[PDB]
């Protein structure tokens, strides 16, 4: 099955997953010099305070602080989307050393991580259905660098202990996304995929500029989770990023 491995990593993936050869593949790297700041684009807008976290889990692959979607509350709009999108999960990619680990790449500079806050278009009644439109998904995109501590990142760093293994998850109420966004909102924009299988062209990315800063004890304990489940030989969940792909005439476009 899928994995980030040499024999199961993202250069099989097209075997099962056809489209990962598609035309609006992600992540990609944002040649900075080539994005066109857009005037017809409107304030991005967040609004993460009513959010209600319910869970995370240990999917094998990442971990995912899961959120509860049945209403309006962790909502993105603005910016290049049409209406709303909800928060459903969020995750990282990371590497097994700081000079790797992000998915998008910035004039081919590759950071420690990656944050995907994850959102469904409301239009469409609940993910399942918007994950079979084009306009189904947006991605708030987020870069870590490593460096000095992140107070809001410290409360799912310190539950990483209790779900180790693949298939385990813990109680996770009351997490505040907002702990998570650097200052500034000034973004880069683009139709894209999800960057695991399926790897449905669903997306709309919205890749954050300006990095958030991480400690290295905090990406440390990132690398002790497992992508093996309870009592199985140990495969350190390092690594679990996509690579770069064809931007294949799509255009990029800033925000400032
Ligand atoms: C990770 O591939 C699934 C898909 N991924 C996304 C949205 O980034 C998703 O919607 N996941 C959320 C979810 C997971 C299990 C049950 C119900 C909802
Ligand atoms: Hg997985
Ligand atoms: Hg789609
Ligand atoms: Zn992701």
């Amino acid at each position: 099955h899928w994995g980030y491995g040499k024999h199961n990593g993202p250069e099989h993936w097209h075997k099962d997953f056809p489209i990962a050869k598609g035309e609006r593949q992600s992540p990609v790297d944002i040649d900075t010099h080539t994005a066109k700041y857009d005037p017809s684009l409107k304030p991005l807008s967040v609004s993460y305070d009513q959010a209600t976290s319910l869970r995370i889990l240990n999917n094998g692959h990442a971990f995912n602080v899961e959120f509860d979607d049945s209403q309006d509350k962790a909502v993105l709009k603005g910016g290049p989307l049409d209406g709303t999108y909800r928060l459903i999960q969020f995750h990282f990619h990371w590497g097994s050393l700081d000079g790797q680990g992000s998915e998008h790449t910035v004039d081919k500079k590759k950071y420690a991580a990656e944050l995907h806050l994850v959102h469904w278009n409301t239009k469409y009644g609940d993910f399942g259905k918007a994950v079979q439109q084009p306009d189904g998904l947006a991605v708030l995109g987020i870069f870590l660098k490593v460096g000095s501590a992140k107070p809001g990142l410290q409360k799912v760093v310190d539950v990483l202990d209790s779900i180790k293994t693949k298939g385990k998850s813990a109680d996770f109420t009351n997490f505040d996304p907002r702990g998570l966004l650097p200052e500034s909102l000034d973004y880069w924009t683009y139709p894209g995929s999800l960057t695991t299988p399926p790897l449905l062209e669903c997306v709309t990315w919205i890749v954050l500029k300006e990095p958030i800063s991480v400690s290295s004890e905090q990406v440390l304990k990132f690398r002790k989770l497992n992508f093996n489940g309870e009592g199985e030989p140990e495969e350190l969940m390092v690594d679990n990023w996509r690579p770069a792909q064809p931007l294949k005439n799509r255009q990029i476009k800033a925000s400032f």
